[PDB]
């Protein structure tokens, strides 16, 4: 637990944090504030946690492009304060 598989797992960053938020078409927004290099996975599971959707239902957007829980805010150019874009396929309300 410690060289093989310690707690941190990440290299040693700097403190280089964005704030993400999530706005959804159905009202449900959060803000959620990451590091630049750690995947929005985390918010995205914590936002439908917390606002109570289904990530299968839902789908994450930004930028006019879908984006996924594999991808990080240094791949897209994701900027602090920016907002993500929530929609759901299916039903919901």
């Amino acid at each position: 637990m410690a060289d093989e598989k310690p707690k941190e797992g990440v290299k040693t960053e700097n403190n280089d944090h964005i704030n993400l938020k999530v706005a959804g078409q159905d009202g449900s927004v959060v803000q959620f504030k990451i590091k630049r290099h750690t995947p929005l996975s985390k918010l995205m599971k914590a936002y439908c946690e917390r606002q109570g959707l289904s990530m299968r239902q839902i789908r994450f957007r930004f930028d006019g492009q879908p984006i996924n829980e594999t991808d990080t805010p240094a791949q897209l150019e994701m900027e602090d304060e920016d907002t993500i874009d929530v929609f759901q396929q299916q039903t919901g309300g």
